[PDB]
C-alpha cells in the first residue's frame, strides 16, 4: 500500500475491530503518542495501552476529513467517534500525524486533541 | 501561488508579526476556529481577536514539523512558540487545517490543541 492508503486501512482495521490487521500495519518500535498523555514505546505497550483505552468501548466509527501526504508523512482530520458498552456514543475532534518507514509501516503515531473533551466523554 | 506556499507565508507572517499581510492571505468570510473555543467568523473578528490574544504576546516563533498538501486543503504539525510581554516564552503544540479556495485566499483555519497545555501558559 501507499502511505496514504496505509492509514486509510489502519483507520478501517480501527472501524471494523480487525485490531490485529491494525497492529500489522505498525512496526514493532512503534511509537503511540495521545499528545496530553505519556507515550507508549513499541507494539507489546501499544497492545495492553489499547486494551486499556477500549476496556469500555464496544465499537469505533472514526471519520476522516481531510488526509495528505508528503512522501512518508501522512497528515490527519478526524471526528473519533466511540460506541461504548452501555450503547452510548461520543465523539472527539482529532487531528494526527502518521510516520511510515520505507516497507509502509507506521512508526509513530501522534493524535492531537482537547483533553476536556476527551475527560468529558471518557469519564465513568 | 500554491496552497502550500500561501500558508507557509501565513505563517511566516506570525512570525514577523506581520499582521496587516497576514489578514491579506485570508478571505473576508474566513473562518478561525481554534478546536476548544468558539469560532471567529470574518477578517473583522479575526482582526479582534488577534488583538486580545496577542495583548500580553511581544512575539510569535512558530515552527512547522511537518506540512501536506490535497488540492485546497493543507495540513500541519506544529510547535507554537510565544514571548510574553515580560520576555517569558511558552511553546504549545498544535497541528492545524487551512482551506483555500481555488484562487488560494484562506477561508478556514482549524487549530487542534490541549485545551489544559494552553491554559497553562497563557494564564495571568
Amino acid at each position: 500500500m501507499t502511505p496514504i492508503e496505509t492509514v486509510t486501512a489502519f483507520i478501517a482495521h480501527w472501524n471494523s475491530g480487525d485490531m490485529e490487521a491494525m497492529y500489522d500495519l505498525c512496526a514493532e518500535d512503534v511509537v503511540w503518542h495521545n499528545i496530553p498523555m505519556e507515550p507508549i514505546a513499541g507494539k507489546p505497550a501499544m497492545r495492553a495501552a489499547v486494551e486499556g483505552f477500549m476496556a469500555n468501548v464496544s465499537q469505533c466509527d472514526w471519520q476522516v476529513h481531510a488526509i495528505a501526504a508528503n512522501g512518508a508523512t501522512v497528515l490527519t482530520e478526524r471526528t473519533d467517534g466511540f460506541t461504548f458498552t452501555n450503547g452510548r456514543r461520543a465523539t472527539i475532534r482529532v487531528m494526527g500525524t502518521f510516520e511510515c518507514d520505507a516497507e509502509r509501516r507506521i512508526i509513530a503515531w501522534r493524535d492531537y486533541f482537547d483533553m476536556l473533551e476527551f475527560q468529558r466523554e471518557f469519564a465513568g
